[PDB]
C-alpha cells in the first residue's frame, strides 16, 4: 500500500503553489552529493515550514533531490513522517524496477 | 467568516474564486480554505 503517499504526491505536482526556490536549489545542487550535504539545514527548514504552512511537500520534482533527501537528510533534522513519505516514494521506484 | 459562521465566503462569483487560489495562496491563510478553493477550480478544470 502506497496509495496515500502517491495521492499526496499528486496533490503536490498538480499545484501552482510550488515554491520558486525549489527549482533554483535543484539547479545549484546539480545532483552532487556533498553539495547537497552542505545545504542540509536550509532544505530541512524549507520542507518542514512548507509542509506545515501548505500541505504539499517540496523537492519531489527532481529525482536527484528526492534521492539525496532520502539518504542524507534521513540522518535527522526532520520529523519522521516526511522522511517516511520520501522513503516510500523511493521504495515505489524500487518496486517498479 | 469560515471560523465564526461555518460557511466559506467569496464563493458566489468566478473572479474572486479564481484569484484567491492564484494570488492569495503564497501564505496568509490556513491550508484547508485555500484547498477548498483550489478544489473548486480543479473541479472546473476536470469538467472542462
Amino acid at each position: 500500500d502506497y496509495e496515500e503517499t502517491l495521492r499526496l504526491f499528486k496533490t503536490t505536482v498538480t499545484s501552482p503553489n510550488y515554491p520558486e526556490l525549489c527549482y533554483l536549489v535543484d539547479v545549484l545542487v546539480h545532483g552532487n552529493v556533498d553539495a547537497f550535504l552542505l545545504i542540509r539545514t536550509f532544505v530541512a527548514r524549507c520542507i518542514v515550514n512548507m509542509f506545515h504552512t501548505r500541505q504539499l511537500l517540496v523537492f519531489a520534482h527532481s529525482y536527484a533531490l528526492v534521492t539525496l533527501i532520502a539518504e542524507h537528510l534521513a540522518d535527522g533534522a526532520l520529523p519522521p513522517q516526511l522522511l517516511f513519505h520520501y522513503r516510500n516514494l523511493v521504495a515505489v521506484l524500487r518496486l517498479v524496477t
